[PDB]
DNA sequence: GGGTTAGGGT
């Protein structure tokens, strides 16, 4: 046991701490509280009855309404710009077993429809169901319901179907997604949504009252929503024999779905795309014959491959997939060779190429732009190639999606971002390099790693499809089909890596009590032991007690669209008078970051986040004052300029601001805050004491501390390598896209992360430095005593600190009552009075953090 | 000295 910095602190603070703790223990409508005990005291079975009474608005039709309707789609179907609208719906694979649909949906209570890209179940089944219920007189009665993993497919789908209809978006179908809506009417009507949207207002509408049909699409994607959703619907379902749903598929596993609701009937729905034929290393190689030169485990999986094709290709090429180096993307100037082949031959279209990551889509950009062989710069001006990645500009711009200038080859080099996000219309070859990368948790040894891996057989065949939009088109895979066989069906589901507190904590509000048993009936079940994490997690920052009954902490962070934590830290700030800049905080870590990272920029980007951070030492507080600068580009009318000169994505800097408000919204009408204006001047009095900031991030990111040891100055400009270790012991550094990385001279040794993740090293990949004061009033493990002959106060029984008596006997007097206000905060919530008793425990934090302000 | 990709009423 080792010994920190000293923690006393001067006689005076300690003798004014003292007057204004005894200040607030001298102090003596709850609704909520109300509301809290009734969740816990009502079984499921009285749950279910009162959720049904509450929400009984489909119980009413509108029998003068469903007439009108019924009258006016009869008028509108022979007019003429619809029934022209129809004759290409009916041009529509799905369209031919409209009839079908309706009476399977009328016999089964769950059905399942299968179909490829091009089938137009998505468009059309809603539109079906919908009209075959306005035409049968029943139209108040009918609200439908679709769900879609991605927001911008629920904007553009609503859009094409309210197009069909000859409607403008709002009236027959809308859509919801977070803090953007254009909703449709109230009845005889289709909504399109996130999944997530249905998965919050369930808190309300716990089984699915307010909705006669609902579908999920995509399912075969396995996101954490749609497999929560399936496992609700098990619970759900039985209570609500009216209910109609939809579950919809592509052509991956699409018996698992069927097998799980327990033989339901499946419709089978083919696809309109046109014909792009698949080809292999030994096939790439044979027209290209591209020469390489500058565990095996590699030869025992293909050397028996190799040779029952013996005699159907060369001898030469045969010899080229005996190298480790052939599959995969390795070799760069090889696909750069297949680039140029396919720009000679093989008729005019744009190229896709699928890479693994940023690192790996610049090495051939630079390749493609500024060549070293003579036949790469003949190619060099006569392509306009596009990089693709969810930290670069191109995907929020007009080009990459339009068709080339003439006399220019178009060529895209993507990550997996253009297999379903990102969509590109004159694709007509495809370079898939079956290469990706992926995030794996070790439950074991708390490491999360991101690591390049193969793809899986579902993710080539997707990649096939994106040429065939246009024309027929060639998919170039650079693997063997010995590969293809040792390639998974599908991504390992999403629930099985994740972090699960938040479900956890979700489930708890929908009386689902237990989460190992709920759990255990998805399709996949999560590892129990990550259950237990997760439990564990919830119960140490006090959303769940010992026995595991939810408190009234919790229920409140169950009510907040973010994790727990970030819950807890934003619902901090705002008894701690510092709301704006910690819920940019909250909202940049949920969400991402506002900051593009373009090709040949990396040391820019770099300069313009120090100078962002104002030597802050904060990866959190340079995003706020990121968004303080944004606000008076706004003010300023220099808005683009100011987007323009520090690589900022304006796009992300206004939805970060719309999630900031929501924040404030949820907290005012939870009575936590006077206002609901995120910058407002109550709410931020305590908004530019950079100790207070420090401390109110800590307590969301606690307990992921890191302790720094060591320093350099030799000498190359500016770089300094650093000792630095997490709490657990493992030694880490600041991952280089952090305003830490490299950095010396810290007022400070300690610091909080969001995010430890190994690739080339064990990263912090965001972090604050933080002062161990305000880790030691809002951590825990806190216990004051003596040890070498020196006394001591200590935080998680890791970190233990020189502390004389008097201070720490406060100290811990103090943790007490911050503890007593908290649970008082919860219970009975209200805004903190300016000149009341709770503010003077306020006052006495702040005094003791600000012992810590660089003088 | 490095960034696979999606998401959260009123």
């Amino acid at each position: 046991i080792r010994l920190g910095c000293n923690v006393s602190a001067p006689s005076g603070v300690l003798e004014r701490v003292k007057e204004l703790m005894e200040d607030y223990s001298r102090a003596p409508d709850a609704k909520f509280q109300q509301q809290f005990r009734h969740l816990l005291s009502v079984n499921f079975e009285e749950f279910v009855a009162e959720t049904k009474e509450r929400n009984a608005d489909l119980d009413w039709v509108n029998p003068k309404l469903d007439e009108r309707l019924q009258l006016e789609l009869g008028q509108r179907q022979l007019e003429e710009n619809a029934k022209k609208r129809l004759e290409a719906r009916k041009k529509l694979p799905t369209m031919k077993y409209a009839d079908d649909i309706i009476q399977a949906v009328r016999e089964n209570q769950v059905i399942l429809i299968v179909g490829s890209t091009g089938c137009g179940k998505t468009t059309q089944v809603p539109q079906i169901l919908l009209d075959d219920a306005i035409s049968r007189g029943c139209a108040s009665s009918c609200r439908i319901i679709c769900t879609q993993p991605r927001r911008i497919s629920a904007i553009a789908i609503a859009e094409w179907v309210s197009y069909e209809r000859c409607e403008s978006l709002g009236n027959s179908v809308g859509y919801q997604i977070r803090l953007e809506s254009r909703k449709a009417r109230e009845r005889a009507s289709i909504t399109y949504c996130t999944t997530g949207v249905l998965l919050q207002q369930l808190q309300s509408d716990p089984l699915m009252h307010n909705l006669s049909v609902l579908i999920l699409d995509e399912i075969h994607e396995r996101s954490v929503e749609t497999d929560l959703l399936m496992g609700l619907l098990k619970v759900i379902l039985p209570h609500r024999p009216d209910l109609k749903v939809i579950l919809m598929s592509a052509t991956v596993r699409e018996q698992d779905f069927c097998d799980y609701f327990n033989n339901c009937p499946m419709f089978r729905i083919e696809g309109v795309m046109f014909p792009v034929k698949m080809l292999y290393l030994e096939d790439v190689l044979s027209k290209t014959n591209y020469e390489f030169q500058k565990r095996m485990k590699h030869e025992a999986m293909i050397e028996p491959y190799l040779r029952r094709i013996r005699n159907s290709y060369d001898s030469r090429v045969l010899d080229k997939l005996r190298l480790p180096e052939s599959e995969g993307c390795e070799d760069i100037d090889f696909i750069a060779d297949l680039v140029y082949y396919i720009c000679e031959n093989e008729p005019e279209g744009a190229i896709l190429v699928f890479l693994p990551g940023y690192d790996k889509i610049s090495q051939l950009y630079n390749i493609l732009d500024k060549p070293k062989t003579s036949k790469g710069q003949r190619w060099r001006d006569h392509m306009a190639v596009f990089p693709l990645h969810s930290l670069m500009q191109s995907g929020e711009q007009q080009a990459v999606f339009r068709r080339p200038p003439a006399g220019q080859r178009k060529v895209i080099i993507s990550t997996i971002i253009a297999e379903t996000s990102v969509t590109i219309d004159d694709v007509v070859y495809v370079i898939n390099s079956g290469r990706t990368k992926a995030t794996n948790y070790d439950i074991e040894t708390n490491i999360q790693s991101l690591d390049e891996v193969w793809v899986t057989k579902a993710n080539t065949q997707q990649r096939r499809g994106r040429a065939g939009r246009v024309r027929p088109g060639i998919c170039y895979n650079l693997f063997s089909r010995a590969r293809e066989d040792r390639m998974d069906d599908i991504p390992t589901p999403e629930i099985l890596r994740s972090k699960l507190e938040s479900i956890i904590l979700s489930l708890k509000l929908l009386h689902i009590d237990d989460p190992y048993r709920f759990l255990q009936t998805l399709i996949n079940a999560p590892n129990p032991e990550a259950i237990k994490m997760g439990v564990e997690l919830l119960k140490r920052i006090e959303a769940l007690d010992q026995t595991g009954t939810l408190t009234p902490l919790g229920m409140h962070l169950a009510k907040l669209p973010i994790d727990p934590q970030m819950g807890k830290m934003i619902l901090m700030s705002a008894l701690f008078c510092c709301l704006d800049p910690i819920t940019s905080a909250a909202a940049a870590l949920s969400f991402k970051s506002p900051f593009y990272s373009p090709l040949g920029k990396e040391s820019r980007v770099d300069e313009i986040k120090r100078r962002m951070a104002r030597n802050m030492r904060s990866d959190h507080l340079m995003v706020h004052n990121t968004i303080i600068a944004y606000r008076d580009s706004r003010y300023s009318h220099a808005e683009r300029d100011f987007c323009y000169k520090n690589f900022l994505s304006s796009m992300t800097l206004q939805q970060l601001e719309r999630m900031k408000n929501q924040f404030s919204e949820l907290l005012y009408n939870y009575k936590f805050l006077a206002s609901s204006n995120c910058k407002d001047a109550a709410s931020n009095k305590n908004s530019e004491k950079i100790p207070l900031l420090r401390a109110i991030i800590g307590a969301g990111l606690y307990p992921n501390m890191a302790h720094l040891r060591k320093s350099r100055q030799i000498k190359n400009r500016v770089r300094a390598i650093h000792t630095m270790a997490t709490d657990d012991g493992r030694r880490v550094n600041f991952h280089p896209s952090s305003v830490n990385s490299g950095e010396s001279g810290f007022d400070s040794a300690y610091f909080v992360y969001f995010q430890r993740q190994k690739s080339t090293d064990l990263f912090l990949l965001d972090s604050t430095m933080v002062f161990p004061m305000a880790l030691i009033i809002f951590g825990d493990g806190v216990e004051a005593g003596v040890t070498q002959n020196t006394p001591y106060l200590c935080v998680a029984k890791t970190y233990y600190f020189k502390c004389n008596r008097e201070t720490a006997d406060v100290v811990i007097q103090l943790r007490s009552n911050l503890e007593k206000l908290l649970l008082k905060k919860a219970l009975y919530p209200a805004p903190i009075e300016e000149n009341g008793y709770e503010k003077q425990l306020i006052k006495a934090i702040e005094l003791l953090l600000s012992l810590d302000e660089r003088l």
